[PDB]
């Protein structure tokens, strides 16, 4: 009955994103070399995985948030957190 | 309760593999730029983790399926999924 | 229930670190091309995440060990496992 985390990172500084599902909410903590700051991501889910890739200098994050049998993909591409095409059927 | 996912990406397109443990079984959803489709991965498990890595253009995936204390490793290196040499002791 | 794992890789060889939470304790199993051994990492946690990044040849690993609402970051920077600056939202 502990919280459940997921992490990703990029570059050599580095930048780190740590997502934490606690009591059906997933929050984000962010490192870009100067301290941890609470991030923009806030979405429901008891379980969370993450991946990320660079395109040049631009990070792209995909956060998979599952409640029950329902996994929701949240997409960061530098313009906010939008919902992805991800489904499972 | 909730399903438990694990993701990895690679490239800049990118390619994304999203593994989902649901009711004791792990399956795989795949993105390579033109839509999600169900992958060939299909092995038992109540927990999943994943890592990948490129040797040039070739992708290499490692899936750590766990059921109780037993964590099996599944290897994709181009010609299908093979059980890997991982153990815990 | 079932044990829970996290994994990261680096290089072309590659090197793999598979972390495993089992009744409170998180242990590590390491691959560097010549088989699986047991790594130095040993910290308490009911759930673990991990990420890693290269800086030239030097690997850097962050392991997020959670127990209850409390998540602890462990840092590999080629000189051991030190406690990280991460705190929660
Ligand atoms: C990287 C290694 O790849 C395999 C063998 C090759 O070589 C697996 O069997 C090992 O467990 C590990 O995943
Ligand atoms: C500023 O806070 C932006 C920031 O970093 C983004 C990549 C993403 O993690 C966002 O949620 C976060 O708040
Ligand atoms: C829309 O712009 C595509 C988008 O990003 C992909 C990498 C994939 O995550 C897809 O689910 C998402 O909608
Ligand atoms: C030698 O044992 C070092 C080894 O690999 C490190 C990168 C880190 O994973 C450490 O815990 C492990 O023991
Ligand atoms: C140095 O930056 C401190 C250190 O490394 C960061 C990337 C992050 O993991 C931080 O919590 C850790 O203390």
């Amino acid at each position: 009955s502990s919280v459940q985390t997921a992490a990703t990172s990029w570059g050599t500084v580095p930048s780190i994103r740590v997502y934490t599902a606690n009591n059906g909410k997933i929050t984000e903590r962010c490192w870009d070399g100067k301290g941890w700051y609470t991030g923009a991501f806030n979405e429901p889910g008891d379980n969370v995985s993450v991946t990320s890739w660079l395109v040049g200098s631009a990070i792209h994050i995909r956060v998979y948030a599952s409640t029950g049998t329902t996994t929701t993909e949240w997409c960061w591409d530098g313009n906010g957190w939008t919902k992805g095409a991800y489904t499972a059927t």
